[PDB]
């Protein structure tokens, strides 16, 4: 914000002036909105983001040259405002992007919840992603319990995880509720000494997550194919 | 039952001793628990029957050599107990049978369903086929609501048919409860005049039992297939 410093050389200025202008509060909001869960709108952003960090690659090209030969940019020359190794590190962002429609986008999302050990959304989006799956080939409909191609395509695959992944649904649901619930059933104590009900130790979920997860996934997306 | 007549032959009684016992009630069991759709027992008795006509096959067929050579077997003389033709006719049962796990001799009698214009056990039988095949591969359960293999994957098919085959649910259910039913809606009036409040006429019926029935089971099989 605080850039565009004094003495400035017209093809340095066009490089600074694109620069200073990167949509960097973008790449924030797309991290808090898959820290928080929201793959609806961080999925939507993905494409806006490919073309935020296309440029970012572009610009730090020419950032990277002009430091590459220091001797002719002595106007950078006081650039305590100014860090290549900030914007190179916010170009590790193009992993997080993948092509593809806002379903694809979303089973990339999946993966990248089970890599991060962020297990609570990776359940969730596994969850909830089949029945947008279903949606899609049944010609789509909105995720309301008052549309009818939602309502009875959301019990196909609930009864399908429920007779088959047993374990998809309790660890989901645990999860999500965490401590204090009919999940876990604690006794709590008249004394206030809370007492937990059930363990399901950090390396029970951990195992799960991250190496059934997946192959769980692809064989209930393969069986709502021929939907 | 009155046979048995006094000049006998040892090789003529050898083969009418064995057609006298021919277990002809079977057959009419057989078609019974068809009829009244019992396909669990209608089914299962394919087998017996199977033994059943290769038996009457092989002695009508030493019947057929002593009647082509009538001149040797003059002890049928006055035979009126005796008819080739009534037994031969008995013979196109062979076409009702089929061989396979007793799921693929029901998924046949769907097609012996279609072929005798009997729309009601048909559609009836199309609905809950899908139901054994999906328990088949779950490792199988009994018909139970108790059985939570079954609760479940009953489900699956009851959602995936009224989301897609909405048609298969109204011509099943409006067939089984047939006329005054929450079906059909008729108004019945203060005077007793009944009055309908659907119509679904004979060829509305007809057309979609015997050119799509067939067409559309096979395209949930395929998806239960995967399950």
């Amino acid at each position: 914000s605080r850039l565009n410093p004094t003495i400035f050389e017209e093809e340095e200025k066009k490089v600074l002036t694109r620069v200073k202008g990167t949509d960097v509060n973008v790449v924030i909001n797309f991290l808090w909105n898959i820290r928080n869960g929201f793959t609806v709108n961080a999925v939507k952003s993905m494409n806006e983001l490919k073309n935020i960090i296309n440029q970012l690659e572009e610009d730090l090209e020419k950032l990277k040259s002009f430091y590459k030969n220091w001797e002719e940019h002595k106007n950078f020359q006081g650039e305590t405002l100014l860090v290549l190794s900030d914007l190179d590190s916010t170009l590790k962002v193009k992993d997080l992007l993948i092509e593809g429609n806002d379903l694809e986008k979303l089973n990339y999302l999946l993966d990248l919840y089970i890599k991060a050990s962020i297990y609570d959304k990776a359940l969730s989006l596994a969850r909830e992603l089949p029945v947008a799956i279903c949606l899609n080939k049944v010609g789509g409909g909105m995720f309301d319990d008052k549309n009818e191609k939602y309502k009875h395509c959301n019990e196909i695959v609930t009864s399908y995880l429920r007779l088959r992944y047993s374990g998809l649904m309790e660890f989901r649901n645990t999860l999500m509720h965490g401590g204090l619930s009919t999940d876990m059933k604690p006794n709590v104590d008249k004394d206030g000494n809370i007492t937990p009900g059930k363990i399901v130790t950090k390396n029970k979920i951990e195992d799960f997550v991250k190496r059934e997860l997946r192959n769980y996934f692809d064989k209930i997306v393969n069986f709502l194919s021929s939907a």
